[PDB]
């Protein structure tokens, strides 16, 4: 008459990812997007954004959109022209496609039959449709019909955090429950030639990606069989102060637009800490160890931007080398919205083992993962590592 | 170091509702549609639809559009015009004005001060935007800024089944978790000039209708402050057999289009009777009482169409009184998506407290609830009622 529950803390028992192999370097993207979109006559907002590529910390991407794809279909080269059902068109297929090279991945890692998924969360910013993607991604992967779906759209560079909040009370009230959790992001939704109208969507082209990552999620792995790599263990959202409007998307005729307060850093940096010192506070009452200290948790910090991640640094005085795997990401990857903090954590644990670090999370027991997004949304999770050898 | 979780079963702990002012009686809907969108002369098609709507059982529907608003925005009455951006200026204001008005009578009815919500899921068909539904649902009522907010987007006719299934594990999962659960459903996303090129936009305009519906669902009621009315036992999502393509919504350039096979209620009916004596076997496990009768539970179905009713009733072999109180809202207010289970979850406790039967499911103890949209998704939830004084 019931539904019984699970015992131990949700726990990440395997992580996938997968990208676009179109790579286009840094160095490169000036001229390119500034050439496939007809501007290289506006000289002086591509020198503006000239420097912001070299500002960027971003070496490298992955991107679905290559040239050959623009010089097929020039509304998406041009600057506001009607492009939704274009793009639409391409995102609801490639969007699960590249979902599912990621969760084939997280499953093989895994090693139990795909049968054993019983819940999937699906958590894109590119496109929508019905059914949705999470529908696609299960028939793709062939997942029992009866899996219980969840798709998470529009959700923006926050949805890393979301998944993980959502996925911790799915695994943990469901006895045996394995969740797939994936989250795909491709910026054909976005892409647009440049404009001095609008300098948000310039930003946009300097840092955001593509890419997909999916994780199992379960608790109670069953030992020597599964493996844990991180676990769940706190949760909380914020809506930042004074933040009304610091960063809008809509979804237009022309595509998904993208707009961007250029004081999104200081509402972040300032308002950070104290959300990280309350979220310690609870997971570490005094009634009793004291929570450690910033330099001794592991942080896994979605990357918007290389100006959020050097105000969070320098206003909670973090040792410079708290955001090394986070920088690594966004400088491999650039910004992959949702996707992000999950290639940052696949990055943290894969450095770890090879390493000899003495846990998954740097060497660190405990460990923060922040998503940052449209609200201005802050999502905080607290995490533990799992010990190595 | 932990988020303590509840006990109890997530329960129901109060309802509100709320409609668009402007009525349009079923009666009237035929000359005043095809007046509006100048199809008069559309001399067969108009007979089908006439047809459509003798044969919807549905007396009336309230709707936010009305023939002001149609005369002053043109590309609404129009056939296949581009007006999405036009659409979604009006939802992105009015779903989530429509969902504070269901929102703030359910916590009156809760009677607790609403800093006492810590979760909100907000479900629409009608819209996305970033930050989303929720977003402007939580600046709308006050909430506080902490809230867990969850956006479900283009989720359908099933979403009423999806709120609970996921509110279930929230509210179980978390010890003092109060979740608001808000349903939102505007046509004016959806409402397109007649065409014989499309006859399934042709069922849609004679079924759909708009309304919101609001839960407080919650673990572990008060005693003597707050009040039960239905508790969650049992969750199923099923995608059933041979439906690829049954029910597809797309969100084009002219808005959110609707393609509905004629098949649906087959479909439907035909597998709905396995679903859930697989589901009343889980509930109800030999090792111990048989499950109930179909007869002596109490059913809150989705009211996709009366076609759905009548071969789901026959199938099953349900005798007649069992459908009524979701006819009632079929009848009353037509298929408002994802909010119409609610809204007759609403109308059965009410009718069950005037009427002073035993329970707050009719007099029944056990009961289903059943949502139906793209996939084919059906979402099953086994409810228990509560005794009545
Ligand atoms: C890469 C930028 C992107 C980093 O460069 P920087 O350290 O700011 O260096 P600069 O200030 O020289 O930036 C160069 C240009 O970017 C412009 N710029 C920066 N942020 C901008 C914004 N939000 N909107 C418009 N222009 C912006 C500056 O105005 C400047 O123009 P100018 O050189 O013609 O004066 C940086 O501001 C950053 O990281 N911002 C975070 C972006 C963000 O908010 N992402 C989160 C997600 S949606
Ligand atoms: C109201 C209809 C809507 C009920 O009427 P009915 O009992 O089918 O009566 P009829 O078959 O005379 O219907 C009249 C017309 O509807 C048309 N119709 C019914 N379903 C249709 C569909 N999916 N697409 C196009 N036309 C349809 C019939 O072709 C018929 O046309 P005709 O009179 O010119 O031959 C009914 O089929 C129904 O309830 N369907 C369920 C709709 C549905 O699937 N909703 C769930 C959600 S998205
Ligand atoms: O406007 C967007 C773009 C979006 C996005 C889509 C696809 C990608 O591959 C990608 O890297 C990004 O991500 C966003 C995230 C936000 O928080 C706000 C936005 O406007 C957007
Ligand atoms: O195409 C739609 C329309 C949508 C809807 C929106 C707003 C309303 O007020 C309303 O009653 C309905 O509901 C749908 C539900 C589905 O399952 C499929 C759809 O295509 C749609």
């Amino acid at each position: 008459r019931k539904m019984e529950r699970a015992e131990g803390p949700a726990s990440v028992l395997a992580i996938g990812t997968a990208v676009p192999p179109n790579v286009v370097y840094q160095k490169d993207y000036p001229d390119f997007y500034f050439g496939v979109t007809n501007s290289n006559h506006k000289t002086e907002l591509k020198d503006k954004f000239q420097r912001m590529c070299d500002k960027s910390c971003v070496s490298k991407r992955h991107l679905y959109l290559t040239e050959e794809i623009l010089k097929a279909n020039p509304s998406l080269c041009a600057y506001w022209e009607p492009s939704l059902d274009l793009r639409q068109d391409i995102v609801v297929v490639e969007v699960p496609k590249l979902g599912k090279q990621a969760a084939s991945a997280a499953i093989k890692e895994w090693g139990q039959p795909k049968s054993k998924i019983t819940h999937l969360i699906f958590c894109t910013t590119s496109g929508v449709d019905m059914p949705g993607a999470d529908w696609a991604l299960a028939k793709l992967l062939g997942l029992r019909s009866s899996v219980k779906r969840l798709v998470l759209y529009m959700q923006g560079c926050y949805g890393g955090g979301t998944v993980l909040r959502i996925a911790k009370d799915l695994a943990e009230n469901n006895k045996g429950a394995r969740v797939l959790v994936v989250c795909s992001e491709i910026t054909a939704i976005t892409f647009r030639g440049p404009s001095d109208t609008h300098l948000d969507s310039l930003v946009g082209q300097a840092l955001f990606g593509d890419g997909a990552s999916a994780l199992i999620v379960g608790s109670d792995p069953v030992p020597a069989v599964e493996r844990a790599w991180f676990e769940l263990h706190w949760t909380g959202s914020d809506i930042l102060p004074n933040s009304d409007g610091a960063i809008d998307g809509h979804l237009k005729e022309v595509g998904l637009t993208f707009h961007l307060m250029k004081d999104v850093p200081a509402i972040i940096s300032k308002n950070i800490g104290g959300i990280l010192k309350d979220a310690l506070a609870k997971v570490f009452p005094a009634a009793a160890p004291p929570p450690p200290t910033y330099n001794d948790l592991f942080w896994i910090t979605h990357p918007g931007g290389p100006a959020i991640l050097d105000q969070v640094e320098d206003r909670l005085g973090l040792r410079k080398d708290k955001l090394a795997s986070t920088r690594a990401v966004l400088d491999q990857f650039g910004n992959m919205s949702s996707a992000t903090v999950l290639f940052i954590m696949d990055e943290m644990r894969k450095r770890s083992v090879e390493q000899q670090l003495g846990t998954t999370g740097e060497g660190h027991e405990w460990g923060l993962l922040l998503g940052f997004g449209p609200g201005l949304t802050c999502e905080t999770v607290v995490l533990r590592s799992v010990p190595l050898v």
